[PDB]
């Protein structure tokens, strides 16, 4: 088990600069991993993240949400294809860097839509993220849909909803993605989901309700912890949180991040660090005692 | 105390049958009061709607949420005046019944924000709601701004944003509108939103983290009634619920209500009746014990 | 599934009177079946029960407490023997009314203990349960034992020691009786239990963290309830609650019951026949979305 | 606030070698303060607790509960008189020591009773507690009634008991002590409690539903000590736990500790320390933003 920061704890600019320091500060919070997020992967500079993963000794993942123009449950065949693209490069940005995890919103926008899915966008969903599965299996890397509230998607709002949609497509390296601060809207509690999707469970986000500090806000951890310590999770876990006060161009408006709730990251990132761990020693006594 | 039931239970359609068909329907759930949808005052029928509560027995309040084109936060005038004439009519509608509640997203758009809020724009809204305010005042209606999530607006976030809002403008009829729904994902926990709030809060939804079933969610009920308890509060407490089986035009999109989280609506209606009351039972209990008596 | 409530709400003192008196008290405020104390089964007027049971359509079960004299987990084999012959006198009355359940902390004195179980006595409780549920079990009576927290029992605080308890005597009828009010002590969390016994899981109990009214201490009902969803429980659910305003001799002395935490159990009643029914009514919307047809 | 640790943690026994090793393990554990068990008080060697609190740093309080023998609830004078001997011996070590709290169950004995208070008991309790407090006061000690559940005593069960204890005895230095152990069985909620002793909370224990490792039961830690921020609450926050691998001869059988809960105290310590330390920093960011 990795456990994980995401960048935009640090900052919302990754070129090199960003990048390492992103990768720096993250190391120094005490975190194992840091989750990129590529929003744009055309220019990352995969040279310089690879050294400062070298340097730091880290391991790295990636994220990203699509837009309206990369759509992938969109009719429209020409965006569809912008979207495939897209993410193609972000998993072979992910080769390069010897990475194993790609996750997020790829299967549709990250979006507030004012619409329902459509019956034809989502079959050009599911064929588009069956053929970016393949290549990267092909490449040793594992994809896996981050499921996100009604807000920023119209397609998979529950973990059940993933299954299924899994279930259509059929690939071995294809997983889910859950985070809390998902969770603690759309699903019915926080250890259901867990169990339900048992072995498909690949990344986990940690965030609390209005993704600050954690232990600020109505995110049930215990529960949530507990859950994954029954299954015998074993992947990435990974904070994130957004402040107004490190803002990203595009991530911060996609994502309405409104308010200041917090200015000083290395003690947000230091809490998170410590949070996570504390909890999962908790979680590890009870599997212990369980002989 | 009124137990109220929002109006998209039962119908997603306010055209002269399905009026009756909530105020009906409400009743027979066991609440006490409606809540109308009144996404467009202009075309309600009044009527129709004081007949079905006479007959019935039943109080009626109203909510509703702006949109693009009469956004009160809005930089451009001729789109605040779109707003307030909305939000006036709106008003007037609910003196036509003889209601005294009017709430909602009325202090903004109902809607993803693609920027925050500007400073102009913050003007335009306090200046506009006062104005409704005021003119609701004179007709004996209490306004009450509902506190909504980073999705539905870029304004009123928290309740100690809308004590701040409230703060400036001072008027005396102009409340907070807390929902459970939207305090699940802002707010720091379920109790001190409501200790901070105290009078100032005058309008109560009670919505689960899914907007489905209460009870098959995450919110924290315990403690948000036990808080209510304790400071007193005697304002409406309203059920809200929305699934895709029962479809408004524009409300149910703007909310994004892509799931089927319910298909029987007198099932879900008097569930909701019993669930609340069953709450307010028990921490009626609870102040009963802090009495002097015990 | 049963929704029961225990005899302790209604009277203390399970004369003639005392007995119809719970089980008409029972049938009015909505449940299922009533649970008789069964403190001392010698006494206990079987054939007021069976009339009073068939006049009102009710079911019932029954359960008890140990004690210093009755210790089946004593070292000393005459006590165990009156213990045993205590237990096999409440299965008797059970069997002479119809009914199927007999549980409770039948397997140690209910009790503060001052000091931990030894061998010699975790065996002799053990022989004396297997005789016991033989008896019980060619009587078509379900026999469960109840975990309690360490004020009550030092043999079985958690579902996991009963489980380990059952697998070793290995009867058909033998099952694992689980309460709120002792999980919210002893238990890591309020699923997992629930998870680990599944199958013999046979009876629940519900009682809030202080035993007063359902929803007024600390419980977490939510996470629970779910949890009997998940494995698709269908046996006995049973409110239970203790005040000052009504005493049994012993069995309140036992439990430490100092504190009146209701005067009123017509009103406690009700609630609670309410408050377990829509708790359950939630979690069934939950496993019908489950299905395929959904 | 001193971040204080529970002495049975670490050992049962409090001789000299006793003594010197809780506080240096509680030292190392990252606490700021140790609270001894004073179950006998005639035979605590002062001179090296003294001693050991100064090569550490370490500040110090004590508690206790009484037994049969000097339970000053009873209607026999002369068990009420032993129980306040060992009550003024408890507070004259404090005085010795330098330290300023005494807290615990001093107003009954600490057990299950097989009956009700009774009206003379309670009188012989409020009196001699009174006489205590102002000795206390005299000496410059703050002394504080633990709150705790239905078996392990029939007088205080609720803040709201403890509140009109208080009310009648009327003295400056007397307080309430709550404990989220006792709390999470006998209160409403955990919020509740705090908001109404509000200043007359002069102590606190931090005990998980079991009294094992924190965030491994049911205990509500979130709104107990989001409440504790909005009253302001500067006292003491001790983590108190107990297992069958560390066993005092007589508060281990009172406590009715059968269950082998931990066996590594010194992962333990490090984990409630981190624990309370990271849930009071979330606390200062909440009421950093209320500005
Ligand atoms: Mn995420
Ligand atoms: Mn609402
Ligand atoms: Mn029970
Ligand atoms: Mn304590």
């Amino acid at each position: 088990m990795k456990i994980g920061c995401h960048g935009l704890v640090w900052t919302g600019h990754f070129d090199a600069e960003g990048i390492r320091y992103s990768v720096q500060k993250t190391r120094e919070a005490g975190f194992d991993l840091v989750e990129f997020p590529l929003m744009d992967p055309f220019s990352f500079d995969v040279q310089t993240a690879k050294s400062a993963l070298a340097e730091h000794g880290l391991a790295a993942s990636a994220s990203l949400g699509l837009s309206d123009a990369t759509d992938v449950s969109s009719e429209d065949p020409a965006v569809v294809k912008a979207g495939e693209e897209l993410l193609n490069r972000a998993v072979d940005v992910l080769a390069e860097l010897g990475a194993t995890d790609f996750c997020g919103v790829i299967y549709s926008a990250m979006k507030k839509y004012m619409e329902p899915a459509t019956a034809a966008g989502l079959a050009n969903s599911k064929a588009a993220v069956g053929r970016v599965a393949d290549r990267a299996s092909d490449l040793g890397i594992n994809v896996s849909l981050e499921v996100v509230n009604r807000y920023e998607t119209n397609v998979l709002n529950t973990g059940r909803q993933a299954l299924a949609y899994l279930e259509e497509l059929n690939r071995p390296n294809l997983g889910i993605h859950l985070d809390t601060y998902h969770m603690n809207i759309e699903e019915s509690d926080m250890f259901s989901p867990i169990l339900d999707t048992a072995e498909a469970l690949r990344y986990v986000h940690i965030g609390e309700s209005h993704r600050g500090y954690l232990g600020t806000g109505s995110v049930d951890f215990d529960t949530f912890f507990k859950a994954l310590g029954r299954i015998g999770y074993d992947g990435p876990v990974v904070f994130e949180s957004f402040s107004s006060s490190v803002v990203a161009p595009d991530l911060s408006r996609m994502l309405g991040i409104w308010r200041n709730l917090w200015a000083d990251n290395e003690e947000l990132g230091a809490h998170a660090n410590a949070f996570i761990r504390d909890k999962l020693t908790a979680i590890k006594t009870i599997e212990l005692h369980r002989s």
